[PDB]
């Protein structure tokens, strides 16, 4: 029961790959330790192949079937709709990988007769054939990190025509089913502020709280045929149109369970028998499976009052403590149950008795103070990877602007405000590109956003307090200052000086640029301006922002 089998053919790139941090005239103003930053390339794909390839053994007990029965009872209350070709076309990212059959993402988005006719023939084939394995492309992802080198992560995806069909059959399912099945445990329904609120309220709801994050080693590879069939039985609980049922069965049999792996040059690389990382159901499938195995493992370990928080393969459990030493033994049993369910740990989970010490989705809760001096909880993270990616983005245009996604998601943080906002607004001002829409990712979905709209976006997600936070915690300040010394990033005092200039330059432009100066950089001036609700923020359509996760799902909003 191997996750993969391989032919020996290489995982090949599509274009030139850079591993060394590109340098330009702007680089040194952000980061001096250039050799610390690198990008993964297809050169390390062979090492990743070794890591992801293993035998999976699964032992399913009564706790597993009991949780699954409860999940199916909730899933049966869901009604989902089939999307039209046209509706599914419009969810396609403008730079999504082109089809092998003579059309691309822009042809799909424009509803070109050629794209639409091929999609209809792919759909008809799904309904008529529920056996033939569907082809997939295997690629090495090019991602930027700081040293201490990771081999490239792999991406496995079917053709563009298949991806549009996945949307038609399952978009409504993967967007609505997880919150119904998992309720408040479904992480992707929350904005960062709502996630903090859920974590704080959960922690407070326990008499003697204990919390831990559970890291599964190579989660996609641990996903078995059983897991993928169990996910399909959950989707099948929904009230569906007859064509959607048939398409879901077909996609499960032909694509989700497994299939051949083809490199960018058209050679057969091998065969997958685990989760494909680049399908519509990757996020929903991972969330459901992680929640199922973990809820079952909690009952096996006799963990009292376990509240889960699940986002794909990312898991946080908050429960009642049985005493520090009993909690450590309880965690070893939870781990043994997860292992029998084919979800062994990367790092062994550690019990935590301080909410701020739990790391989940690379993040943690911290505390600052608003303008009135009131304690305010917010989400932060170690800024090393955001800063390594900002350095890359300073010298190269990339398909996804991580700095923009990081400013959006981490707007209240000391590091996003003082460094990311300051640096990138300075760059945009110099290029007169404040109005230019840029692509970013929020919970795996793609968005096109104008930097000029950041004050309204931030107000809507985090509230006006995101522009007034001060008196950050010593632990947070120390982590940021340490990260800056390690990367050779100028100290926070330099950023304050630069921000005063960026603020003045923005205010000088007037209009929307002045609003950016006023709201984003009020922290930089000694005599602070009174920050009132931005009229434009109320008009924002932010409906599908925090509904579901779509990592690898090829979604554009
Ligand atoms: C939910 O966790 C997040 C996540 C977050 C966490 C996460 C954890 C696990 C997975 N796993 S998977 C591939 O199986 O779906 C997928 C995801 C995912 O898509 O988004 C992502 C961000 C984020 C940061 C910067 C730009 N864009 C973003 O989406 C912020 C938060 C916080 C903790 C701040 C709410």
């Amino acid at each position: 029961h191997m996750s993969y089998t391989w032919t020996g053919a290489l995982i090949t790139p599509c274009a030139a790959e850079e591993s060394k941090l590109p340098i330009n005239a702007l680089s040194n103003s952000l980061l001096r330790h250039h050799n610390m930053v690198y990008a993964t390339t297809s050169r390390s794909a062979g090492l990743r192949q070794k890591k992801v390839t293993f035998d999976r053994l699964q032992v399913l007990d009564d706790h597993y079937r009991d949780v699954l029965k409860e999940m199916k009872a909730k899933a049966s209350t869901v009604k989902a709709k089939l999307l039209s070709v046209e509706e599914a076309c419009k969810l396609t990212p403008p730079h999504s990988a082109k089809s092998k059959f003579g059309y691309g993402a822009k042809d799909v988005r424009n509803l070109s007769s050629k794209a639409v006719n091929h999609i209809h023939s792919v759909w008809k084939d799904l309904l008529e054939d529920t056996v033939t394995p569907i082809d997939t492309t295997i690629m090495a992802k090019n991602e930027v990190f700081c040293v201490q080198r990771k081999p490239a992560r792999l991406i496995v995806f079917p053709d563009l025509g298949v991806r549009v069909c996945e949307k038609m059959a399952l978009y409504d399912v993967v967007s609505t089913l997880p919150q119904v099945v998992m309720g408040s445990s479904y992480g992707f329904q929350y904005s960062p502020g709502q996630r903090v609120e859920f974590l704080v309220n959960t922690w407070k709801s326990k008499k003697n709280p204990m919390g831990f994050s559970y890291d599964t080693r190579c989660f996609d590879s641990t996903v078995t045929e059983n897991d993928i069939r169990v996910e399909e039985s959950i989707y099948q609980c929904c009230d569906l149109a007859p064509e959607a049922r048939q398409a879901i069965k077909s996609l499960t049999e032909r694509l989700y369970i497994g299939g051949p792996l083809t490199n960018s040059k058209g050679q057969n690389c091998g065969y997958r028998r685990c989760r494909a990382s680049g399908v519509l159901t990757t996020s929903c499938g991972n969330t459901l499976t992680c929640y199922l195995k973990a809820s079952a493992a909690c009952r096996a370990a006799k963990l009292q009052d376990c509240t889960m928080l699940v986002n794909g393969d990312d898991l946080v459990v908050i429960c009642e403590s049985a005493g520090t030493q009993e909690d450590a033994a309880s965690l070893r049993v939870f781990t043994e149950a997860m292992t029998r369910y084919s979800a062994p740990p990367g790092d062994p989970p550690q019990p935590e008795y301080d909410l701020e010490l739990i790391t989940s989705c690379s993040s943690n809760v911290s505390v600052a103070h608003d303008a009135s001096g009131k304690r305010v909880y917010y989400l932060t993270r170690d800024p090393t990877t955001p800063l390594a990616r900002a350095a890359w983005e300073t010298a190269r245009h990339t398909p996804v602007n991580s700095w923009l996604g990081n400013i959006i998601m981490y707007a209240p943080t000391l590091w996003a405000r003082m460094i990311l906002m300051t640096h990138f607004f300075s760059i945009l001002l110099a290029q007169e590109q404040l109005e230019k829409a840029l692509d970013c990712q929020i919970y795996g979905a793609c968005y096109s956003i104008e930097p000029l709209d950041l004050p309204q976006i931030i107000e809507r997600l985090h509230g006006l307090s995101a522009f007034s936070l001060h008196s950050y915690s010593p632990g947070e300040i120390n982590r940021v200052a340490s990260c800056l010394r390690k990367l050779g990033v100028p100290p926070l005092r330099v950023w304050r000086h630069r921000a005063r200039s960026v603020r003045a330059r923005l205010l000088s432009q007037g209009g929307r640029a002045a609003t950016c100066g006023k709201y984003l950089f009020n922290w930089a001036v000694k005599t602070k301006l009174k920050l009132t609700p931005i009229p434009a923020a109320s008009r924002l359509d932010l409906s599908g922002w925090f509904v579901a996760g779509y990592s690898g799902g090829d979604i554009y909003h």
